[PDB]
């Protein structure tokens, strides 16, 4: 177990077939979670569960380039619950990031940042108890 916020290095960046697993528990009164796949100051992929945006639960995904957020991709399917243990898996594929939560497919996010081998850090933040963050190649 680790204290959030936490940076996981991705040395040499990411590559297709790399599977990143984040295990934790959502805090009881959670408002937000974020994963930030970083290329320097750019965020190639921001994955952001919001537990109370205008009293709805939503997943927001985006990219930050030159310190500016781009066009959001939103999903209403919301597999997290306050207080419960979760597993987020991010599978890097040639054209997208694929996300599964608790072994169920959630979403795809097309690569906007093309330099996968420069996406060299994963920041983990928000209302969680972080158990582990690791990766392997499938
Ligand atoms: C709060 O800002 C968020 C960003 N955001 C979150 C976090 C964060 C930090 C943590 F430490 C953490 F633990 C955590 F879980 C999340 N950091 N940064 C991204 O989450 C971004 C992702 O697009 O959104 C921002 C956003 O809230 N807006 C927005 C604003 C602009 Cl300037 C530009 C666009 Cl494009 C959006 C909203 C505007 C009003 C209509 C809705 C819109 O969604």
């Amino acid at each position: 177990p680790l204290i959030v916020p936490y940076n996981l290095p991705l040395p040499g960046g990411v590559v297709p077939r790399m599977l990143i697993t984040i295990l934790g528990t959502v805090k009881p009164n959670a408002n937000r979670i974020a994963l930030d796949f970083q290329r320097g100051n750019d965020v190639a992929f921001h994955f952001n569960p919001r537990f109370n945006e205008n009293n709805r639960r939503v997943i927001v995904c985006n990219t930050k380039l030159d310190n500016n957020w781009g066009r959001e991709e939103r999903q209403s399917v919301f597999p997290f619950e306050s207080g419960k243990p979760f597993k987020i898996q991010v599978l890097v594929e040639p054209d997208h990031f694929k996300v599964a939560v608790n072994d169920a497919h959630l979403l795809q996010y097309n690569h906007r940042v093309k330099k996968l081998n420069e996406i060299s850090k994963l920041g983990i933040s928000g209302d969680i108890d972080l158990t582990s963050a690791s990766y392997t190649m499938i």
